[PDB]
């Protein structure tokens, strides 16, 4: 139940042919486009498709076949816990795609930033095991022991997975790449990864907050730093601006996978959280509090710095409006006996 399996310890990718990106939707490019809709196996060419159409491919010189037997290996170096999977990062780096394709990023960051900032997208959970930070303290398993003192257990081993994979024969699509352009691309990535920490959005929401009310800047080197941060949290909570049948959906993943982890903290003698704790945890409340504390302010503050990300911020209010109007009709607490939120 907290037993989460790793598949593993290519030629059908390259002799189709790279798709352009309305062959795969009409709605690709739109921030309307659900990309959890997508079939698992049809993942790895739309990742091809979008570094193709952001025209990362032919701007690096990537070598393809590379290129597919990365993608290959970042889907495989996902576990199958109920939220933090492979179809997670799949629709984090699409909407990270998104971003790219309806702002106008170019105007606001360097080209390596935003490429960086995908390549991160498809790597920030890479190997996530369903538990979060404090239950790798807990636990005292040899990710805690490598990294706790050091902070942001998970996210230090998600981006050294990531380093791990582009040092894997064949798949180092930064290979061509010169030594001073190789490591700008692994310090982008380990703090584009590392700020995927929610404990660490909690520390730079008043430097957030405070460049949102002073407004932007471009030759700024510093100002793309809290803006890499603020767009990375955007991309991994972007399922919170879909439809409410993607929220309520998203709201049935993550807390199956909390409660396992609640489970697992009470067959080692622990008391979890409370939002981890299916005999405790009141589902609508919990994801009020996060959209009110954590989402809702996330793209209120993209809002003010791109006019465009307006109906974002509409439709994550709209998502939070819904969940207090449904309320009413889930009186327990916990999930249902077949796990499902369908019923609402
Ligand atoms: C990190 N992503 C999350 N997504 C959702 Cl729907 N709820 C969350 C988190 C984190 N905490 N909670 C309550
Ligand atoms: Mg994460
Ligand atoms: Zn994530």
């Amino acid at each position: 139940t907290s037993l989460y399996k790793k598949a593993g310890f290519y030629t059908k990718l390259l002799h189709d042919g790279i798709q352009p990106v309305a062959a795969i939707d009409s709605n690709f490019a739109s921030f309307t486009y659900t990309p959890r809709s997508l079939p698992e196996d049809d993942t790895s060419m739309a990742i091809l498709s979008m570094l193709q159409d952001m025209n990362f491919i032919n701007n690096y010189k990537i070598d393809c076949p590379t290129l597919a037997r990365f993608c290959l290996m970042v889907k495989k170096g996902y576990r199958d816990p109920p939220y933090h999977n492979w179809m997670h990062a799949f629709s984090v780096s699409h909407f990270c795609y998104l971003l790219y394709k309806n702002l106008e990023l170019t105007n606001y960051l360097e080209d390596i930033e935003i490429f960086a900032l995908f390549i991160s997208c498809m790597c920030h959970d890479l190997d996530h095991r369903g538990t979060n930070n404090s239950f790798q303290v807990a636990s005292k398993s040899v990710l805690a022991a490598l990294y706790s003192s050091e902070g942001s257990v998970m996210e230090r081993h998600h981006f050294a997975q990531a380093i791990a994979i582009l040092n894997t024969h064949g798949c180092n699509i930064f290979d061509h790449f010169s030594r001073k352009d190789y490591q700008r691309m692994l310090d982008l990535m380990r703090d584009i990864i590392l700020a995927t920490d929610l404990a660490h959005h909690l520390r730079i929401f008043k430097d957030l907050q405070k460049m949102a009310e002073v407004g932007y800047d471009r030759n700024n080197k510093q100002h793309h730093r809290l803006l890499l941060c603020l767009l990375m949290t955007s991309c991994d909570l972007s399922d919170q601006t879909k439809g409410w049948k993607t929220t309520r959906k998203i709201a049935e993943l993550i807390y199956k996978e909390f409660f396992s982890q609640g489970d697992l903290e009470k067959a080692m003698g622990n008391r979890p959280m409370e939002m981890m704790d299916r005999e405790k945890a009141y589902i609508p409340e919990l994801q009020i509090s996060f959209m009110e504390h954590i989402a809702m302010p996330i793209y209120k503050l993209l809002q003010d710095l791109f006019p465009k990300a307006a109906e974002l911020y509409e439709r994550v209010a709209s998502n939070r409006e819904h969940w207090t109007k449904v309320s009413h009709k889930f009186t327990i607490r916990g999930l249902p006996s077949n796990n499902s939120l369908d019923f609402l």
